[PDB]
């Protein structure tokens, strides 16, 4: 039962590396995952919820990490590690993570998903550079919020071109300094 | 001649107001310009190439203004002037903009004319922040080249999100001061 939809989504992921969701069709995720196309659709509507529940899955990923993460005891590495997350997981899921930001275009369910998930992480961000103003640390400059909105929107965009190899794209040896030095002096810097 | 390809650009940038290109057709192209649908294919191959060239003319209008100040005589304020520009001209044309950066998932014209500014504009900011830094006013920190093409990608996301009303975005009468922070920041902060 579990399995066999774990099978489809596994089948689904490792097809999405090396086509895009159009070129891949109910049959060949029903083939990979060994089963019957009626079969198929007793677990899922339609090709488009697979990849749905796929970036589900990397999103809960990186926000169950960086909860992690913020449960636990410098400012740039504070920073980094938790950049660091998202770098990590969409960086370990690329072929999900692609398929899932050209789906924003046609899916309100997968639109919806991301924007929740980003409301969410700005936020967090925007409550870490209260408390970093609140101690003293950090100089009241912009609303944080506003801050942390235009940061959270330069990585999802700077992470996705890297890994999907566009030009222009920072390289992705090089994207987590690059963003790390942009966060840090834009919310230290005066 | 000039005036009835001129007509069915200024059909299609008025009716992508309301609706996106998928819910316009040749003949409301044709009919709003007056012409008919075999004389619109004359002036045009699709509605897809009449998008193409409503872009092209955006991107060579804020690429045009950007070296009209190019070649003209504080630091925060260059950076604003320029930046400006881009929120200016994207912003008396955002139902083009919304519409040329979903194209981009679809046609390769639309996304190598894209890629092709935001390579020069790109350029044009690293070869700034580089004479910044020769004359003393900027530290040697990040690869300029790698600093610009993440600062140009903040751009592009965040600036297209607040003309999109997206949720999340800045509100698009603070952007230009969110983003002028953050290049300021980032470029001259140590
Ligand atoms: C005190 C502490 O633990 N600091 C680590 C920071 C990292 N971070 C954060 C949030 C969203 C993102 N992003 C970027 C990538 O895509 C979306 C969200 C991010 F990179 C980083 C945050 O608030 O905690
Ligand atoms: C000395 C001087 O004249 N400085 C003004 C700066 C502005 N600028 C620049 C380039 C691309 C962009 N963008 C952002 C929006 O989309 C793509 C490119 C930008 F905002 C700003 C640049 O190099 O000149």
């Amino acid at each position: 039962g579990d399995d066999r939809e774990l099978a489809i989504l596994a089948t689904a992921e490792n097809l999405l590396e090396d086509r895009p969701l159009a070129d891949i069709s109910v049959d060949d995720l029903a083939k990979g995952a060994g089963i019957s196309r009626p079969t198929f659709y007793f677990y899922f509507p339609s090709k488009e919820a697979v990849l749905l529940t796929l970036l589900d899955r990397v999103v809960n990923q990186a926000d169950m990490a960086l909860q992690t993460l913020a449960e636990n005891p410098d400012r740039e590495n504070m920073w980094r590690t938790g950049i660091n997350v998202f770098f990590e997981t969409f960086g370990s899921h690329k072929a999900v993570t692609r398929a899932g930001q050209a789906a924003r275009a046609t899916s309100v369910e997968v639109a919806e998903l991301w924007s929740t998930f980003m409301q969410k992480w700005i936020a967090y961000t925007a409550a870490v550079i209260d408390a970093e103003r609140d101690r003293g640390a950090a100089p009241r400059t912009l609303p944080a919020h506003e801050l942390a909105t235009a940061l959270n929107l330069m990585n999802e965009r700077t992470l996705f071109a890297s890994f999907a190899g566009e030009q222009p794209s920072v390289p992705e040896a090089r994207v987590l300094d690059t963003l790390v030095h942009i966060w840090v002096t834009s919310i230290y810097g005066e």
